Order: C-alpha cells, then sequence, then structure tokens
C-alpha cells in the first residue's frame, strides 16, 4: 500500500504507492528471490478476452495522462477499441497512442539506468511496412536519424504488430550494430566471441565474411513472417571511436576501436495487449559498457592481461589488484576517445547521479519508480556510485519491454 | 516446479536447484513487487509455536548424521517434546549447539565466506549471568580467534532468550570498531558511522582519547540488566598500519585498520530457540576496508585526500579519479595486511572460492541460498566470477538473523 525504501548513504527515505499497478511476475515468490536470475520461465496469440481488459487499462491510462480521463474522447476510444477488437481480434494504436507507449516502456524499463531521458525520445512509425527492404531502409534513416554526426538522439523505430504470430516482423540481430566472431579451428575466436552464432548464421545465409577483428554484421531482417534476409549497413552511417589513451601513448597501438550507436533489437514492446516484436531502440552509451564488459570480460575481447602487460604490472598474484588498475585506465582511454571524437557518452558516476536525481522526482511526481539493482549499479567501482546504497522496489510497469525467443529457434523456414 | 535451474553466462555452467524446496521465512518479494535491494524485511514464540520448529531441526540433525529415524532420534524427539512441557522452552545438546551454528553460517545467503562454515570453533558460553562473565568469554574469543595474526573463525554463543525481558546482548555491533566524535563546527572525527554508539558509550562514563582510530569499549548486557563498560586489554587488539608498496607518502596518511571483523549485534536462530548475544568472527575481505570502510561518503571518506597526494585531475567525473584512487587504496590494505603476516583475502580470490564452494553445495546439498547484491564485491565487480553467477536466494534454518538495537528497545534499571 504504502511501500518504503531507504538510501543508506544519505538516509533519505522515498515512499513508494506506484507498486499498487504492477503486473507480469517478478519470477519472486514469499519463498524465493530470482532478483539476479536474466530471463524468466509460438501458439503464444491473445483472444478476444484476453485483449479487451488489456487495451482498456491502456486507453484508461492514457487519457488519464493527458488530462481527459472520462472525456467524451476517452469514452468513445474505448468503444472504437472495443468494437475493432471483438470484430477484427485485435486493434490499431492510434500515433499519439503509439508514441505515449513506446515512451512510456522506457520510462518503465527497471534495468535502465539512462531513464532521466524517457521523454525526450524520437519515435518513428513504420508500421506500413511490409517487406524486409522496407525493414532496411526505414532502420538506415533510424541508424543515421540517431546518430547525428556523433551527437546522439534516442530514437525507436515500430514495426507492425504480432498479428496471429505466423506473421511476426523482427530483426534477427540482436543489436543493430555488432562486430563479428569467427571461431577459429585451433578453438581461438577472431572478433567478438559474444556474436559467434550468429556471425555463422549470417554467413550461412550467404554472407562473405572479411574475417577481422571488427567486422559490422550485415542486418538480417524478417518482415511478416517470411525468410529473413540480409542487407549491408551502409559504412559512411556507422559511426566509430578509434580508442587511444590521454597518458599512455601505446594504448593506440592496442588497434582498438568501438561503434558509437548502442541499439537495442531484439526485444519486444507490450502496449495495451499489442505485441510489436521488431521495435529497434538506441540511446548512447554509458562508458563501461563498453570498457568493462566490451573489453574486459573473459568471454569478450579480454585485454586485461594485454593492457596490464603494457602497464609494466606485477601479474604474478591476484593481490596485486593488477586486474583492477589496468580495468581503470581502459575505461579512462574509452571516456577520453569518445569525448575527444565529440560523440556522446557518459561515465557511470554522472550517469548514476543522474538516475538517482530521476528517480527521487519519479517518486515525487510520479509515486514510484521500478529499479533492478542487479543491474542498475554500474560493473565497476560499484559502491563508490550512489545507486550501491539505494533501496530499489521491483516491479513490471505495463507497458514494457520484454524478452522474447531468438528467432532463429522459432522461425519455420521455406 | 520442483526444481530451478541457475546458469553461469561467463562459463555457461548450468546448476539444478532443488535445496529450496526446504526454505521458510519470509523473502519479502511476491510475484508482484521483488525486494532483492531492500537490506531488512514478551514477544517471543507460544507452545505451538516452538514445537515444530525444535521438530525440524532434531530430524534435520540426526538426518545429517546417517542416522534418520534410528536409536536415539526417537527419545531425543521425545525427550524435546517432554522439556517443552515443563519449562516452557528446551535446551540444545552440545552437539547440537555446534550442528545448528555451522549451518547458520552456511545458511547465510549474504556471506561470501561459506566455503569454510565447517571449520568454526564454537564457545558454549550458556553457563554465563553477568557481564563480567561476558567480558571474560570475549577476551577469550577475541585471543582464540586473532591467534597473533593466523585467524581463526569463531562464535561464541550465550544464553538464549526466555521472556524477553532477561536478553543477553552486546550492545557494539562489532566487537571491534574504531569511535566517532562529533565536532563543535559540524564535521566529525574518527569513524562517522559510530557517532551514536560512542556518544552512549561517553554517557555511560567512557573516558575519550578523542582521536580518530580509538578502540571502543565493550558494552555488554547480560540477563537484561543495565549494560556495563569493559576495556578491551589492547594487548589482544590486532592493528595494522597501512602503507603502500609504491607510495611513500602512504604511511603519513596515518591510516590503520584492525585484523579481526566480529559480528557482535546479530541473533541465531536454531530449533526456535533465540540466542541474542551470539558475537562471530572470520577474517577480512579486503575491499570491506579498502572500498567501503576507508571511501564511502559516509565514513573515512579519503578518496579526496589520496587523489590530492596521486595529483590526478579532480575536475571532471569522467577523469575516473575516484577509481583510481580507490585501486591503490585496496592494494595497500592489502599488501598491508599481508606484509604484517595478518590473514586477509582479496576480493578475486575469495569470489573464485564462493563459486567452488557454490558448487560443491549443489553437488553435495543441491542448492547454496545466496545474495548476489551481497555476494558481489563493492569493486571491479563485473571482472569476478559471481558477477555472472546467477543465484537463488532463500531461507534456510537454522539462520542469523538481525534484531532492533537495544537501546531503542531496553527498559533501564
Ligand atoms: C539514452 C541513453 C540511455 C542510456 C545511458 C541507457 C543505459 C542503459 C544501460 C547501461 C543499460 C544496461 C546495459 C547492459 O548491461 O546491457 C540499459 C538497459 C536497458 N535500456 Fe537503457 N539506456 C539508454 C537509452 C534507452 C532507450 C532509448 C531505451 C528504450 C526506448 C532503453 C531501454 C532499455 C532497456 C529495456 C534495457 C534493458 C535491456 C535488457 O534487459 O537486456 N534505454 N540502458
Ligand atoms: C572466514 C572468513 C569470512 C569471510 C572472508 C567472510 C566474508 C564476508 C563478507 C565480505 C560479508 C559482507 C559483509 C558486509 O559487506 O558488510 C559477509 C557477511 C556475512 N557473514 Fe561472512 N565471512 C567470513 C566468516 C564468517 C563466519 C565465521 C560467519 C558466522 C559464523 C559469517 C557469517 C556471515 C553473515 C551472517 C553475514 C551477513 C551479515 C549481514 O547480513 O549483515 N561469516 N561475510
Ligand atoms: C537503447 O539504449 C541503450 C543505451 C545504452 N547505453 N546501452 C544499451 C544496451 C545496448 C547493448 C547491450 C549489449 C549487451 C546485451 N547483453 C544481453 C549481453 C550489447 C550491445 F552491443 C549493446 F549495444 C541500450
Ligand atoms: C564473521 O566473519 C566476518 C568476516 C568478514 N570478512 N566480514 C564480516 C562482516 C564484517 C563487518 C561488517 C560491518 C557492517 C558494516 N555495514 C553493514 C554498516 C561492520 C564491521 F565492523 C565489520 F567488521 C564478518
Ligand atoms: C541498497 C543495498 O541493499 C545496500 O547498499 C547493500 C548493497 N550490497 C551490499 N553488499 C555488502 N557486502 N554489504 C553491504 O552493506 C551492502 N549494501
Ligand atoms: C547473473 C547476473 O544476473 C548477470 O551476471 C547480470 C548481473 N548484472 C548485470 N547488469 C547489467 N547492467 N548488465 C548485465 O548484463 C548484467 N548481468
Ligand atoms: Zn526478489
Amino acid at each position: 500500500r504504502f511501500l518504503k525504501v531507504k538510501n543508506w548513504e544519505t538516509e533519505v527515505v522515498l515512499t513508494d504507492t506506484l507498486h499498487l499497478k504492477s503486473t507480469l511476475e517478478t519470477g519472486c515468490t514469499e519463498y524465493i528471490c530470482m532478483g539476479s536470475i536474466m530471463h524468466p520461465s509460438p501458439e503464444d496469440v491473445a483472444t478476444k478476452d484476453q485483449l479487451f481488459p488489456l487495451a482498456k487499462e491502456f486507453i484508461d491510462q492514457y487519457y488519464s495522462s493527458i488530462k481527459r480521463f472520462g472525456s467524451k474522447a476517452h469514452m468513445e476510444r474505448l468503444e472504437e477499441v472495443n468494437k475493432e477488437i471483438d470484430t477484427t481480434s485485435t486493434y490499431q494504436l492510434k500515433d499519439t497512442e503509439l508514441i505515449y507507449g513506446a515512451k512510456h516502456a522506457w520510462r518503465n524499463a527497471s534495468r535502465c539506468v539512462g531513464r532521466i531521458q524517457w521523454s525526450k525520445l524520437q519515435v518513428f512509425d513504420a508500421r506500413d511496412c511490409t517487406t524486409a527492404h522496407g525493414m532496411f531502409n526505414y532502420i538506415c534513416n533510424h541508424v543515421k536519424y540517431a546518430t547525428n554526426k556523433g551527437n546522439l538522439r534516442s530514437a525507436i523505430t515500430i514495426f507492425p504488430q504480432r498479428t496471429d504470430g505466423k506473421h511476426d516482423f523482427r530483426v534477427w540481430n540482436s543489436q543493430l550494430i555488432r562486430y563479428a566472431g569467427y571461431k577459429q579451428p585451433d578453438g581461438s575466436t577472431l572478433g567478438d566471441p559474444a556474436n559467434v552464432q550468429f556471425t555463422e548464421i549470417c554467413i550461412q545465409q550467404g554472407w562473405k565474411p572479411p574475417r577481422g577483428r571488427f567486422d559490422v554484421l550485415p542486418l538480417l531482417l524478417q518482415a511478416n513472417g517470411n525468410d529473413p534476409e540480409l542487407f549491408q549497413i551502409p559504412p559512411e552511417l556507422v559511426l566509430e571511436v578509434p580508442i587511444r589513451h590521454p597518458k599512455f601513448e601505446w594504448f593506440k597501438d592496442l588497434g582498438l576501436k568501438w561503434y558509437g550507436l548502442p541499439a537495442v533489437s531484439n526485444m519486444l514492446l507490450e502496449i495495451g495487449g499489442l505485441e510489436f516484436s521488431a521495435c529497434p531502440f538506441s540511446g548512447w552509451y554509458m562508458g563501461t559498457e563498453i570498457g568493462v564488459r566490451d573489453y574486459c570480460d573473459n568471454s569478450r575481447y579480454n585485454i586485461l592481461e594485454e593492457v596490464a602487460k603494457k602497464m609494466n604490472l606485477d601479474m604474478r598474484k591476484t593481490s596485486s589488484l593488477w586486474k583492477d588498475q589496468a580495468l581503470v585506465e581502459i575505461n579512462i582511454a574509452v571516456l577520453y576517445s569518445f569525448q575527444s571524437d565529440k560523440v556522446t557518452i557518459v561515465d557511470h558516476h554522472s550517469a548514476t547521479e543522474s538516475f538517482i536525481k530521476h528517480m527521487e522526482n519519479e517518486y515525487r511526481c510520479r509515486g514510484g519508480c521500478p529499479a533492478d539493482w542487479v543491474w542498475i549499479v554500474p560493473p565497476m567501482s560499484g559502491s563508490i556510485t550512489p545507486v550501491f546504497h539505494q533501496e530499489m522496489l521491483n516491479y513490471r510497469l505495463t507497458p514494457s519491454f520484454e524478452y522474447q525467443p531468438d528467432p532463429w529457434n522459432t522461425h519455420v523456414w521455406k
């Protein structure tokens, strides 16, 4: 009813009433908490009986947000939706409703630390698309608009909603821009180990790999349930940063670069019981996503030993903390490099500070802010960011972004 | 569903949990809201509430010694059943006290160091009756546990709660802490987290040396009477000066810390009995000192001072000057303890050990409850193996619980 959270660093207490509007399973029970489990646990289509309540609840909340609850427009819209569901088994969102739904799914993303920007989101309605070529064109316009010569802008492109489950639109790429990974016969991995499987799918589909360390993968686009199709993103639209270090002249000899635009394309946008299986959305990077996870995860580029080596660090025992020392210098390089090239990025201190400020405002104006602590806290120097000491309540608000099966596991080929 | 799986996203190892079917008290979560990051979710049990609690634990004990449904098991069930009728409560056999203590540590979802759980030295202090007696026990605990720097894990168990008005309580949160003194100009000398406890000790008669690292006196409460002050003999209190293996100016910071981390404010539940005074100790993980004690803004807060001596650009947060000074502080804490042959473990070794332990626990027990929010070190998170480890969290008994501060709940004499 009235739930409390405390910041153990500042002793500030906040009061959550928004949790009364939560919905689909945390996955937790009174006996087992699953707050550190990554995912939960085809035919999947909603019926008329399932869709009426979900649509109504979304429409109700839309009109309340525009200060028109109970208005004639509100009542007529419900009637229009209710009739459309009854005669067609689904309904279409108005443009205003789609923009509202997209922004609130981001606002509701428990795991996103960037949510302070949630209302400044550019929504591209691609519901008139019918083909993978159509999708490719939409996506290139997304990438170019968002990139903006390095002054990045948040954006989402929404492809037609799922109908009977058999004509989905999907982006098979997990992110719009990622580098290929080639597993070698000798066991090693050239490129990005995380993408070996998807790279092989692309090669099989006919992609000709240049077999390099930083090869931008082609897009694999699926329209209306058909076989997916390959397209090369135009290289001039793919902004990259060469990674160097302000103090270590040799850091650039590491030959490192990253792409400037993070763009999640494998998730599902649920608005009023409708499912948008293809909705690629993009923002800008927090430094540690590249500097900690992309470069230093043992199952990724894995450069700590090579960086430490160059730093002449004693790597005999772990208690020398040579990993900790090198990780910091890498993340200094990555911020310095993006900043030097006027490409938008945010370090993990600034980003966590703004999220606390965002969180407190949400409690004030909105009565709560779901947050997944496991994901909000950065993967280095955790306890010296303000969110480490912040208690957080986690629950699912709709509209929301959701995970969905990898399309290669589900598709029925022809 | 009678099985739950967990996956490690770095090594792709999957483990199957079945031990969760024996979970008990609340987690605080529901199917609608998860509290995995909330720190805390006469009044004692009636007669109906105690018998089954004691019942499960005895079964658990005898099932653990290959003797379930066997010889002594039967009439011990009857004997415990007998005693609760007369005494309202009951008493554990020595073997049972040892068993539940090691199992509360084993069951401690938030403890990364549980690979050692069966190597606990248990001090039965249930003949104690006075704070003087408590102090004697605690001194012997401290001296045993310190062991000239080769630290050994130990617990001292004092008399169990009976009615609630006669609790035994160690009022200090840990057995060894430094004091905290408010200053006329709003600032704070020493450890800020201890200002309130320090002021109680002064109000109780403690003469404060009013420096930073003044060890606090023990404030011991026996049988529910007023607590009393005792000064731990300093030759029992092992302290380590902090120097840097590179930076000569580090020792000029005047930094030191104690060797023995001993939690003294928790409650031990065994068979529905409530051991309100049960100080237990292990040995330090280095990040506890270098990251939390030294660099929390609400604690010793030395980041700004260390970065100055390292001459780091302190204007913008994107230089990561904080992250840099933090690494250095933690190199020195470990290096200092190691040089003084005082036991300490860095966050890399500790978390690798806990992954071994988790592997063992699923292998031999079918589950190892774990709190990701607490297991993950407070620095260099993702480069340790437990970042990428899915963990299920659930409450197994015997267990250590929190309890309120006694100065909020004590009707004085
Ligand atoms: C604009 C600046 C943004 C920042 C700084 C930001 C930051 C982050 C970070 C650091 C994560 C965790 C990343 C990871 O470990 O994979 C994350 C996750 C997420 N973000 Fe944001 N993000 C931004 C934009 C967006 C936008 C525009 C959307 C949606 C419209 C969004 C929705 C999400 C979602 C759903 C997740 C969870 C993904 C998952 O569970 O895999 N974010 N964000
Ligand atoms: C032997 C070496 C040990 C190591 C390296 C170790 C390590 C740790 C660490 C780092 C924490 C996190 C505490 C914090 O950050 O505030 C913790 C928590 C805890 N440990 Fe251990 N520990 C050890 C021994 C023990 C022993 C002997 C016991 C009990 C018999 C124990 C029971 C607990 C409990 C109950 C917690 C949770 C405390 C709370 O919830 O506030 N540990 N341990
Ligand atoms: C949409 O806005 C965003 C802003 C920022 N900063 N980060 C993201 C995550 C984007 C992202 C995440 C991941 C990791 C996926 N795991 C499941 C392994 C890899 C990427 F290559 C990528 F790009 C999104
Ligand atoms: C029993 O064995 C152990 C081994 C290790 N390494 N750590 C502990 C907890 C050590 C410990 C924890 C805290 C808690 C501080 N915040 C909650 C405010 C304060 C201490 F003064 C202290 F010492 C116990
Ligand atoms: C908000 C959060 O619950 C709280 O800050 C926790 C996070 N994880 C922790 N982990 C450890 N080991 N010790 C702590 O005090 C905390 N604090
Ligand atoms: C097991 C655990 O859930 C997993 O390693 C999580 C931990 N926290 C994370 N936090 C973020 N931001 N991103 C991640 O990929 C993960 N991985
Ligand atoms: Zn939970």
